[PDB]
């Protein structure tokens, strides 16, 4: 298991523009197009994001590359911030995928916003932390997988996703 099939499964796959959970237009794994209620505007940020004219929908291939460039600007805006780049250098491999996840998920700011949560995950106190990071919207909101990720960082290993 890694990043990458971690996210796969919490995201799934859609070759068409979608309404994630939140009702936003989103295609291919989580990428998030607008926040707009437009479908044009959509289509779009699409085109844009994909250098064609898609009406709509990607390959599979087209998906991924959005992934892999997600992922990577996920990662590259953990090492950039000043709050999460020491909780991010102090974790674990596995804990540190958690944290990826849900910096995909919410974003930076959104994250750096977990003040308590993140110094828990600094200090090693994982139950205190599972417990802290419960007490949000994000969990009341998409409780499946908000507790896999907590699970993750509760224990370090894999076991929600397997
Ligand atoms: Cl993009
Ligand atoms: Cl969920």
């Amino acid at each position: 298991m890694n990043i990458f099939e971690m996210l796969r499964i919490d995201e799934g796959l859609r070759l068409k523009i979608y309404k994630d959970t939140e009702g936003y237009y989103t295609i291919g794994i989580g990428h998030l197009l607008t926040k707009s209620p437009s479908l044009n505007a959509a289509k779009s940020e699409l085109d844009k994001a994909i250098g064609r004219n898609t009406n709509g929908v990607i390959t599979k291939d087209e998906a991924e590359k959005l992934f892999n460039q997600d992922v990577d600007a996920a990662v590259r805006g953990i090492l950039r911030n000043a709050k999460l780049k020491p909780v991010y250098d102090s974790l674990d491999a596995v804990r540190r995928a958690a944290l990826i996840n849900m910096v995909f998920q919410m974003g930076e700011t959104g994250v750096a916003g977990f003040t308590n949560s993140l110094r828990m995950l600094q200090q090693k106190r994982w139950d205190e932390a599972a417990v802290n990071l419960a007490k949000s919207r994000w969990y009341n909101q998409t409780p499946n997988r908000a507790k896999r990720t907590i699970t993750t960082f509760r224990t370090g290993t894999w076991d929600a996703y397997k």
